[PDB]
């Protein structure tokens, strides 16, 4: 329950294609699932990229969905 969220990712490790992103001012750890990469087919992503994002939730837990970068 959340739209158009500031981040930057945290880390990104395409071999699991998981990662975190948090935003500079404080995001909290929210992960980052394929299929939110997938939503776009964001090309790459790495530690530094700044990513706005849609964030729904899992049962209590926060995934990211809906990237575009920058």
């Amino acid at each position: 329950m959340a739209t158009n969220i500031v981040g930057k990712v945290k880390w990104y490790n395409s071999t699991k294609n998981f990662g975190f992103i948090e935003q500079d001012n404080g995001g909290k750890d929210v992960f980052v699932h394929k299929s939110a990469v997938d939503a776009a087919g964001l090309h790459s992503l790495e530690e530094g990229q700044d990513v706005i994002f849609d964030l729904e939730e899992k049962q209590g837990k926060a995934y990211a969905v809906n990237l575009r970068i920058k």
